[PDB]
DNA sequence: GGTCAGGTCAGGTCA
């Protein structure tokens, strides 16, 4: 029942010198050029594919064709997502037996099994162990994209980094023994950095770990007041201001490194007794005190504000900005409006004055990202009357607010979708279930919500365009699942695949009416069950464009029927957004090369 | 057969 091999490179082995009686001798000469292959004669550029190619004998495949299936599937590993998954069956189905010379002596119709564990010999012994030597996975943290680096560089930016963080005084060599939490991982995240902690399992621990987080999350509930929903305290600031509005989004920078120890132990000794007892307190405060931390077989003392990798940091911080909160937030005009999520900031008052001093304000209290920082203050360099913040697009002028969509030009979108599940594995004669599976609503619940429907504050021209963006991202993770599906189910029958769609397109628009009718509004004219189901449609049809030959049979299939009347009782919503593919996801890219 | 709360999982969001 198990069907599936996980592509991370965590699953790898270390290869023995020869390989054992089971398996034929020919993996011996792979085995030696790995040797080989290991010499330091490595320059800056190689290619894994190519070195491969010099490392395992063309004997092994003997045609070009069962070579390039192979190697389509290195290659597919070495672009990989976290979590993905290929089908067993790939590595045996459809090869040509007849022309790998090594076969041809045992009899042909008990060769399959054989081959296939053979073949995960190789990619286990050798190909991700050269993968390990040369590079380092990384999650980059938007979606499950993972960005391999070079080791030496990888290294070298880890203590070119280190060095700084030891000349500023923020990590001194401990040398009293000490028993260490955990490992500091350094991880990039453009060009700024993220320094963390990998917990080393005390096992026992975490139950205790989740007990004070909670506990101190029911003290910041019960005792500070509560920010908010961020959607119903714009909602209400909206009805409030006729007039334009003006607002500021800052974004802290290293808000759990400005935190000041002595100020946070404080606030813990002052908690009361019966929320939280002194035996615990005392526990919690030589915790953030004594934060010890195992680099190169040695152990440091992390002395600047709160260390992220913490169980109890996230929730800790907040705390502190939640006093902070108090501290400098009790007092603002009830004619304004403000949110907080951890380290960011959405302030907005129809007065720009009052914005101004806010934004004086938090820069004289805190260490601020400029760059990160967005307002329509005219004073302002690069002003712009879109405020992105919580994953969503404020418009100030206008008051309408779109999904965020974080897609750097050439971000690869498959990254985006966690498609594989080691936990639950669907069988290789199975694809309908697989797709079915991949489309399930749940998925992109988040952007099926009243922020994005509501027509209390929001047009209908951006309901729509909210559902169409959304849509446009189903019909991406279709995409995906379809090429997932030809590269490793090797479907030929795509007579079944016409349904589901239908069937998800009915429901979704369904689900939307329901949304919609549940948040009608001022601004709410008239909306057809058909005409978010033609919009739905449109997405994909905009999208399956892009790989025309594929589908030309799918798009010509929906061409027929299927209503797409974007004749909507409004007359003013433009049609050309929803025609076409908006800008974002046109430069996107969906096909798959090995880079490097 | 009709709810419920409780428990688990799932793919997603935010920081
Ligand atoms: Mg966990
Ligand atoms: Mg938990």
């Amino acid at each position: 029942m198990v069907h599936y091999y996980r592509l991370s490179l965590k699953s790898r082995q270390k290869a023995p010198k020869i390989v054992n009686s089971k398996y034929n001798s020919i993996l011996n000469i792979a085995l030696k050029n790995f040797r080989l292959c290991k010499k330091h004669k490595t320059k800056k550029p190689v290619q894994i594919l190519a070195l491969l190619q010099e490392i395992i004998p063309k004997s092994y495949f003997g045609t070009t064709t069962n070579l390039k299936r192979f190697y389509k599937v290195v290659e597919k590993i070495l672009t990989q997502s976290s979590f993905e998954c290929i089908h067993l069956s790939v590595l045996h189905k459809c090869y040509d037996y007849d022309a790998i010379p090594w076969l041809q002596n045992v009899e042909p119709n008990l060769r399959p099994k054989l081959l296939l564990k053979h073949n995960l010999f190789l990619l286990d012994n050798i190909v991700k162990p050269i993968i390990a030597f040369y590079y380092k996975p990384i999650k980059t943290l938007n979606g499950h994209e993972i960005k391999f680096i070079r080791k030496e560089e990888y290294i070298s930016f880890e203590s070119k980094v280190f060095h700084k963080l030891k000349k500023m005084k923020y990590l001194v060599e401990v040398q009293d023994e000490v028993k260490p939490r955990g490992v500091l991982n350094i991880i990039p995240k453009q060009d700024n950095f993220r320094a963390i902690v990998s917990i080393f399992p005390d096992s026992a621990r975490k139950p205790f770990f989740k007990l004070l987080t909670s506990k101190i999350y029911k003290v910041l509930e019960e005792k500070y007041k509560t920010s908010g929903s961020l959607y119903t305290c714009w909602s209400e600031f909206t009805q409030k201001t006729q007039g334009q509005i003006y607002g500021i989004k800052v974004d802290i920078r290293d808000a759990a490194g400005n935190v000041k120890i002595p100020v946070l132990c404080k606030l813990i000794q002052s908690i009361p007794t019966h929320l939280l007892d002194s035996e615990k307190k005392n526990f919690i405060v030589d915790h953030i005190s004594n934060q010890f931390v195992a680099f190169r077989r040695k152990i440091y003392k992390w002395n600047h504000g709160l260390l992220q990798g913490d169980p109890l940091s996230g929730c800790l911080c907040e705390l502190y900005m939640a006093f902070m909160d108090r501290l400098y937030f009790s007092n603002l005009d009830k004619d304004a409006f403000i949110h907080r999520t951890v380290d960011d900031y959405f302030f907005c008052s129809p007065h720009p004055h009052k914005v101004y001093d806010f934004e004086l304000l938090i820069k004289g209290v805190y260490q601020v990202n400029p760059t990160k920082t967005r307002t329509n203050l005219p004073t302002h360099r690069h002003p712009q009357d879109e405020i992105p913040y919580c994953g969503k697009i404020f418009n100030l002028t206008t008051r309408q607010v779109r999904t965020l969509y974080k897609l750097p030009p050439n971000y690869e979108i498959r990254h985006k979708f966690k498609l594989w599940n080691f936990n639950n594995q669907i069988s290789d004669d199975n694809p309908a279930r697989f797709l079915q599976k991949a489309m399930d609503f749940p998925f992109i619940c988040n952007s099926f919500t009243k922020f994005e429907f509501n027509t209390v504050f929001n047009d209908q021209r951006t309901v729509f365009a909210n559902f169409y963006d959304a849509m446009i991202c189903v019909a991406y993770k279709f995409d995906a699942a379809m090429m997932a599906l030809r590269t490793s189910f090797l479907v030929n029958d795509f007579g079944f695949i016409w349904l589901v769609l239908s069937s998800t397109v009915r429901a979704y628009a369904s689900r939307a009416f329901k949304k919609i009718v549940t948040y009608k509004g001022g601004k709410y004219r008239k909306v057809t069950f058909q005409c978010l189901k033609s919009i739905a449609w449109r997405a994909f049809l905009a999208v399956l464009k892009r790989r025309t030959e594929i589908y030309k049979g799918l798009i010509d299939r929906i061409k027929s029927r299927e209503k797409l009347t974007m004749k909507f009782h409004d007359g003013e919503v433009d049609a050309s957004y929803f025609c076409k593919l908006p800008e974002k996801f046109r430069f996107v890219k969906i096909n798959r090369k090995a880079s490097i």
